[PDB]
């Protein structure tokens, strides 16, 4: 076959995003999980399968204690994530990895060692031509077809910050704020407990985790949307649990995502996202401000709430110079499109000569990771 | 031979089904009931015969005191078990356990001292290659042919309860409820006393529980079935006593086994068999629930009555969310789902490496029981 | 009379702890039962008296079923949480609740509903001037006189963990986990039955009670001390039951209080109490944790049993950073810290103003609670 087709994976944190380069979805998209069997089985004829891993975990969650193997972009457990590759690969897309390039997604301000350690896997385990390592901000503003803005990515793992003008990348400027999808689960089931429900194991945290994903949403006032939670009739939903409980959750639902704007929620000084892309822009030259206020793409799954768009409207609007419009692209599609950027990364012609190849890394070493990408 | 068959024994209180694993039906079955003669016989060339077991005892009924040498699952006297299993080998099997794995079945949450000491037995009172010791409700989950499941078991011993889910099994969540069969000819030989028909023996304690094995039904509502007690048609039945006596059972009739439901008729606080699945349910991760509610299976001869099943779906659909619909599957064969169970763990081929093993047996002692099987 | 005195009391579950504020220790503690006679009486001049409260229940146990109205900190029924305040005015203090503010305690992360339903009773039932409604880990540790450190508290209603800092506190930080010495009693009447001992029934699970408050001890070392259960010489005790049977209770006895440790034998994943204390500390800022490493202080009942600071010294300091002394500060008397903890802080000068004064609370409306008091 011509160009051999290409491989791209996207693991922030939460979801294994992989498909085929050249496409404009990717083939499968799970839970980066690795479940284990926490308590001891008697029949025979069980299994035994010493874990479960992928959506898997997710059909039989009660048994399995669950283990996500990224938290903060970093890799917590290396032989997990060699598991969920080796899913991703074989379950899924069933693709001998020698026969086609991989890219893989990775954050910002990311220790060394993970870019490093994971070319080793891609090298050492699944033996592969050539591989790349790239920053997942730029990937999702390639998806969106711009060449210049500021892109606001916040996955379940951590939430990155990257300004870009007319390509080219400002170090300095980049941000990356201890906020994520898992830190806004770990404050819901938090909330949820001042109502009676309880939820304490890892299991029912990811019943939380689909709750967010739905029922919650940013108020365009906090305070008044929280005013009017007196008066309770269209704040509060019911929720049907798998177990067949019913919840029922009103102002609790949206001050679930105010965190993001209001850190202070969650204990933690650290900016809320607003101020941090404040933070960004006011790190870059003086030039280009006008763009990035008007080119900021949000990107990554924890920006799928409705309505944060417009929350991030009215309050850069209201920090920044009204001099100058502040239009904020957030796509729906959002979600993917780390790996929508890959796709369209893989398939540039041009790259194909700027992998790693096997070859270099074979004479060069794991540590050229750094020297030659981003 | 090949495999070399495999023997299956079924001890909770009051029948020993024993037979050949591989097969479909047990060969024998009968009460587990030492008879001894109170009455000191005056003739010659009588027995002597210190005692008779099994259904010889049955024939021979008047004459003798029966024991049951099980209790609650517990066995009270020892030497007597030991005659039944000889009873159960030479009598009717006509096996050499010598030449024959022997599994047994057993009730959760017993004293140690019984798997221990059974083990003890069977190794060196019947001399036998291997022997394994198992859960009596997993057994009826195997022999309903489905991985998932609580299993309510009553027998005449005691009942007991194990969910299950995806083979696994939980400790925390198995529940074990102090009522039987036994309980309820305890129960039931006071109710006829107020009818006047007065049962102060063993021997017609033993008619009184045929009787129950027969006439006794459980009430679709219980309050209902009393009220139209008032108008006397159906609910009376006539009963032969084997005396020639004749007895005539109203409403007396249902109420026996509405006990299971009522334990206050009996004077135990502990609650009502369906009250106690839910909490075994309840101890449960939230996820599973959901197939626990749908699968439950009924077990033990103490199940065998008619309506049980349609009181229980009536109760837990009451007491649970309607939600979710709560099938209970109760086949009928129930009475021999446990060695069914056995016949088919035995015939299972992975299985037997699992056996304890004499040799293991004697070189690491009694003990070795809870170290290897559950 | 000056100051009015003022009136204190913890009802975690379990135990009424009820005094005078400004008193070093309360008048009266009893348990938080409520008995009801489920046999039917025959005789005249009886009672009849609906139900039984306090002491009393214990001392007619057989005849009533119990039942705690307050489980996990949340009271189930609040009837019966009034007979229960009732008995404390009335029966022991002697007290017109009107003449002295009343102070109670309550566990962290609970329901809104439990605190604002709280102080509608107090203020519509029993006519009182003023309330508060305290977090209980803050009254032990200002009863232990240091002005920072981590407080675990563990009642029998549900265990928790609030870290403080130069007074202050962390909401992220708090922590609350779903083990109390309930939970163990559970565990407890579950493994003696391993040992042939059966406990059913409510009363005699107060029997179990007992039994753990003084026999059971936890392990310095759990493998050790359950491998020198093979040599039964000291780790046995024998202890009278009122029946006047006798129990035998050997590595049994100290694998209860182990649960707090390993909750997988409850079959929770929750972790472990060490471990929860390092997930508070955790949560902290970098800067102060030096200082609650080395401040834990221990509270409530379920921290009586002899050796736990001991253990929870080598387990925390094998997980920290050995570079910074841990100590544990575990007071003897701690099991009435809190109460304590109110006693001083209603005697305090300042604290007067603080107070939610009826008169505020008919303006404003229950929902004031968490308004005002944190
Ligand atoms: N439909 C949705 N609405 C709101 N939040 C969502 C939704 N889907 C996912 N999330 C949140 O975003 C997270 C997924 O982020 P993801 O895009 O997988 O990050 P990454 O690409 O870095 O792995 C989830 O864990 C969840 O918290
Ligand atoms: N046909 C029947 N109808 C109703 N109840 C029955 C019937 N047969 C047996 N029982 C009750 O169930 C008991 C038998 O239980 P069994 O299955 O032998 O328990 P186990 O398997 O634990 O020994 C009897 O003692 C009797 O009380
Ligand atoms: N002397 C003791 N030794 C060991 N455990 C005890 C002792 N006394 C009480 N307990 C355990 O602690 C519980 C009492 O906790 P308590 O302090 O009343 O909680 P709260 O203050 O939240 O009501 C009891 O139910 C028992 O399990
Ligand atoms: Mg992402
Ligand atoms: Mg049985
Ligand atoms: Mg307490």
């Amino acid at each position: 076959e011509e160009e051999i087709a290409a491989l791209v994976i996207d693991n922030g944190s939460g979801m294994c995003k992989a498909g085929f380069a050249g496409d404009d979805a990717p083939r499968a998209v799970f839970p980066s999980i690795v479940g284990r069997p926490r308590h001891q089985g008697v029949m025979v004829g069980m299994g035994q399968k010493d874990s479960y891993v992928g959506d898997e975990a997710q059909s039989k969650r009660g048994i399995l204690t669950l283990k996500y193997p990224i938290e903060h972009g970093i890799v917590t457990n290396w032989d997990d994530m060699e598991k969920i590759w080796h899913h991703t690969f074989y379950n899924e897309l069933r693709v001998a990895p020698e026969e086609h390039p991989v890219l893989l997604t990775e954050a910002p301000l990311n220790p060394k060692a993970n870019r490093e350690k994971m070319t080793q896997i891609m090298f050492e385990t699944f033996n592969t031509p050539a591989m790349y390592v790239a920053i997942q901000a730029v990937l999702s503003l390639y998806a969106s077809g711009r060449t210049t803005g500021i892109v606001m990515d916040s996955g379940d793992g951590v939430t990155h910050t990257v300004p870009i003008y007319e390509g080219y990348a400002l170090p300095h400027a980049i941000l990356r704020l201890d906020l994520a999808g898992r830190d806004l689960t770990d404050y819901l089931m938090k909330i949820l407990t001042e109502r009676g429900y309880s939820f304490t194991t890892t299991a029912e945290r990811e019943i939380v985790r689909d709750i967010k994903e739905k029922l919650c949403y940013v108020a365009l006032d906090f305070e008044q949307e929280m005013a009017t939670a007196a008066s309770s009739s269209s704040l509060e939903k019911s929720y049907e649990l798998p177990d067949g409980q019913v919840i029922t959750i009103g102002n609790e639902r949206f001050r679930c995502p105010e965190a993001l704007f209001q850190p202070s929620f969650l204990g933690m000084e650290s900016c809320g996202i607003h101020e941090t892309t404040f933070n960004s822009i006011m790190k870059c030259d003086v030039d280009i401000r006008k763009d990035l206020y008007a080119n900021t793409v949000l990107s990554g799954g924890t920006t799928m709430y409705p309505g944060i768009a417009d929350r991030m409207q009215k309050e850069i609007t209201a920090l920044a110079p009204s001099t100058m419009k502040i239009k904020i692209i957030a796509p729906p599609e959002r979600k993917y499109s780390v790996w929508i950027g890959g796709s369209i990364l893989a398939s540039l012609s041009t790259f194909q000569q700027m992998w790693i190849s096997k070859q270099e890394y074979d004479e060069s070493g794991p540590s050229i990771v750094h020297r030659k990408c981003f």
